[PDB]
């Protein structure tokens, strides 16, 4: 009933968006939210219902990059070179796996693949947080009313769904937003006219008299009270696009919330002296609050895949059909050929280029159990990306789950559903033409599947952790030991909420905003 309709991207909120060069944005606020992204935008909009809010985003507005605003533009933004101003910031983990993060108002919802899902209902009790489950669901509906649709039919997504069901990914769940075992059509933040809807549009739910947004605002330090006896965050330093510095503060019972993402939040905490004592001391960063876990327990769920090249063209699609098991989450994207690769779609730049249409058939490892860290490259410059290592497949359970997922992709390639897409009508799956590495020969050779998993891993782009609840934060998302400082974004949990987490983190931004308001009343 509540889902959104086909509609233009709503930029009405630009009336309270300003360049960070404007010094009249400096001053005192009730709340400062750092990072105008997936959690940050609904958080800021929610707080602004009652209080004065400054939202600071390092990127510009999405209208500057029109290919972020359509389903057809997804590949373009990844193909585009990173000049330091583009909405996609490229990086390579220390593992050697290419990756991207967002740099734009709206955050990663402006560049992502649009898949919308609610969290696995078991996630809430898994965390042990005392969730208000009725409020969680009302908050999902608030997001979904604004930016989520039921997708129309797409031929390739329907093929893949028939294949998942035939391969035993049961039951058939029809259309459902919920992360449950089986095959389903889920929601999308692309509407059925191809228009991208995103977290920035949730700013339209803020009070235009109370919410201010500064763009091209690079937040480089959190400021703290000089009296440490009662240590509190008091404000931030940020620089504008011309390089000049600015300061903003919170007042009274207000708070600073960091929503700068898995990469940005631990980086800013470390730069600000919140983190592991001997590490920060080794950089001659004065320790404000020692905590061994800042930038620790950083996770990237592996993506493994094969690419088939059908002998007749298939239609490009956005991902809407999901095949879910407890030990693997599977989808498929169909794509036009390209001569410039979308960066990080494949794990390195030396990957073969497709000359015809292809299906990217994908499996995601849950968890994962392997983890690494975010550490500083520069001890002063927040615009220099931190070092990030994920330690893919260091935990053997992850590898075992990849093996299981790849065997299930073999089952999928053997379905009647996928048979019309073979180049040769032979009995085996070698009748497909493959871009890149095909699935290993014999399913009895687990060592061949393990080698395939290890050598051909890519990022699923769903990385998380680095400021975990229970390590850096309490159950109210407050940074332990520091007053008036919280963290709300994907740095907060060590496991996925589901196969596609934007829906959870959109919800979380508003949910924690409501908790902050209730606490204050
Ligand atoms: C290519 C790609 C595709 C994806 N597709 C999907 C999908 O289809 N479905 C799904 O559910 N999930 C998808 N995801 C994952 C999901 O979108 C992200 O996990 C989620 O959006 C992260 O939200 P966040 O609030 O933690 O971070 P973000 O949304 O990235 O927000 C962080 C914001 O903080 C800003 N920032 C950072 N540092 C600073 C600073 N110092 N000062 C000021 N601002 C700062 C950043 O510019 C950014 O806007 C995808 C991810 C990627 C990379
Ligand atoms: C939803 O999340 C729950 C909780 O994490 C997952 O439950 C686990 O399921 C596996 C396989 O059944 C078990 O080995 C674990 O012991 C379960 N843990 C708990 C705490 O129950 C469940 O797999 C997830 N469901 C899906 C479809 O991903
Ligand atoms: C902010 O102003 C500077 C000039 O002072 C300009 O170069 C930059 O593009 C502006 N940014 C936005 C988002 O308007
Ligand atoms: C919340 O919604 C889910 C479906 O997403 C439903 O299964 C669950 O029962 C709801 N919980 C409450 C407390 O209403
Ligand atoms: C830190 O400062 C001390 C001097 O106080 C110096 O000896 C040491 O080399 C410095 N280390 C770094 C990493 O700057
Ligand atoms: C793999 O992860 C699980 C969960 O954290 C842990 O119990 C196990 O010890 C890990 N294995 C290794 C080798 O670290
Ligand atoms: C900074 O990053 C580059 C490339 O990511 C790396 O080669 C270099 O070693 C890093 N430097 C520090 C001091 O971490």
């Amino acid at each position: 009933h509540h889902l959104a309709n086909t509609s233009a991207h709503d930029f009405s909120y630009l009336k309270f968006v300003y360049n960070a060069t404007d010094t009249s944005l400096e001053g005192s606020y009730d709340y400062i939210v750092i990072g105008g992204g997936t959690s940050g935008c609904p958080l800021a909009a929610t707080l602004s219902e009652k209080y004065k809010v400054l939202l600071l985003e390092r990127g510009t507005i999405a209208t500057e990059y029109p290919n972020t605003l359509t389903a057809d533009g997804f590949a373009y933004n990844l193909q585009q070179q990173d000049d330091g101003k583009t909405p996609v910031e490229r990086f390579v983990s220390e593992d050697g796996i290419d990756n991207v993060r967002a740099r734009i108002l709206g955050g990663t919802t402006i560049i992502n693949a649009g898949v919308y899902a609610r969290a696995n209902i078991s996630f809430y009790s898994q965390t042990g947080i005392e969730w208000d489950l009725d409020l969680v669901n009302k908050t999902y509906e608030w997001v979904e009313d604004a930016i989520v649709v039921k997708p129309n039919n797409q031929s390739w997504q329907s093929v893949i769904g028939e294949g998942f069901l035939e391969a035993g990914i049961l039951p058939d769940n029809g259309f459902s937003l919920d992360h449950e075992a089986g095959t389903r059509l889920t929601g999308s933040t692309f509407d059925n006219n191809g228009t991208r809807h995103a977290a920035d549009e949730l700013l339209n739910k803020g009070d235009p008299n109370n919410l201010l947004v500064a763009v091209q605002a690079s937040v480089e330090k959190i400021l703290f009270s000089s009296n440490t006896s009662n240590l509190s965050a008091i404000g931030v330093i940020y620089t504008d696009s011309d390089g000049n510095s600015h300061q903003a503060f919170v007042r009274g019972n207000g708070e600073v919330i960091v929503s700068a993402g898995t990469i940005g939040t631990p980086q800013l905490l470390l730069l600000s002296g919140v983190g592991p004592e001997s590490y920060l001391s080794s950089l001659n960063i004065t320790v404000v609050q020692p905590n061994p876990y800042v930038g620790q327990f950083v996770y990237d769920n592996p993506r493994n895949f094969i690419n088939i090249l059908p002998p007749n063209p298939i239609e490009a699609s956005v991902v809407t059909v999901l095949g879910i098991r407890s030990d693997y989450y599977q989808v498929s994207l169909s794509s036009l050929p390209f001569s410039t690769p979308p960066f990080s779609l494949f794990p390195t730049t030396s990957y073969p280029l497709p000359n015809s249409t292809f299906a990217h058939i994908v499996s995601q490892v849950p968890g994962p159990l392997s983890h690494g860290s975010v550490t500083l490259n520069s001890s002063s410059d927040v615009r220099i990306a931190p070092n990030i290592k994920f330690n893919y497949y260091s935990n053997s359970t992850d590898l075992a789950n990849c093996v299981s997922g790849m065997k299930k992709l073999g089952d999928l390639l053997r379905t009647k559903a996928l048979e019309p897409y073979k180049a040769r009508d032979v009995l085996g799956i070698d009748g497909f033409n493959y871009l890149g590495v095909p699935l290993p020969e014999n399913q009895t050779d687990d060592a061949s599947f393990e080698t395939f998993c290890l050598d051909n891993v890519a990022s699923y782009w769903h990385y998380h952790g680095g400021s975990l609840v229970g390590k850096v934060l309490d159950d109210s998302f407050r940074v332990m030991g520091i007053k008036a400082l919280r963290v709300v974004d994907a740095s907060t949990f060590p496991y996925e909420p589901n196969s596609h987490p934007q829906g959870f983190y959109l919800m979380l931004g508003r949910y924690v905003g409501l908790q902050i308001l209730q606490e204050r009343s």
